[PDB]
């Protein structure tokens, strides 16, 4: 019984930043820098830990579900974006693997 967004904040989002692969992740995807015209086109929906992290900072999040859904999106948009395989694809399928991990010991 504590609550589910403190816990997202302090404890899943903390152990995701300080991963050796969280720093692709900590914020969006520059697609001017990289040279990724297509980035934006196909991704309608961009997230990164960056945001997420202002969001739980801000109270911008109705629930823990929303906050949820949206370390959702960042994995999907980067499977989405790469080719299976890609660095950066690894990279997230273990950020993805310790976010699951971690919510199953979610408060409720
Ligand atoms: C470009 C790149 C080279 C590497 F050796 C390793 C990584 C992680 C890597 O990816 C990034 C490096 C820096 C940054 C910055 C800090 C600018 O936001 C972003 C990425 C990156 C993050 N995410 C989530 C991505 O989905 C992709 C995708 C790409 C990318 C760049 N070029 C490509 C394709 C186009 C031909 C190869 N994909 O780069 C990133």
């Amino acid at each position: 019984q504590t609550n589910q967004l403190q816990y997202l904040l302090r404890v899943v989002l903390k152990t995701l930043w300080k991963h050796q692969f969280a720093w692709p992740f900590q914020q969006p995807v520059d697609a001017v820098k990289l040279n990724l015209p297509d980035y934006y086109k196909i991704i309608k929906t961009p997230m990164d830990m960056g945001t997420i992290k202002k969001r739980l900072e801000n109270n911008y999040y109705w629930n823990a579900q929303e906050c949820i859904q949206d370390f959702n999106t960042m994995f999907t948009n980067c499977y989405i974006y790469n080719k299976p395989g890609d660095d950066i694809v690894l990279m997230a399928e273990a950020l993805e693997k310790l976010f699951l991990q971690k919510i199953n010991e979610l408060p409720t």
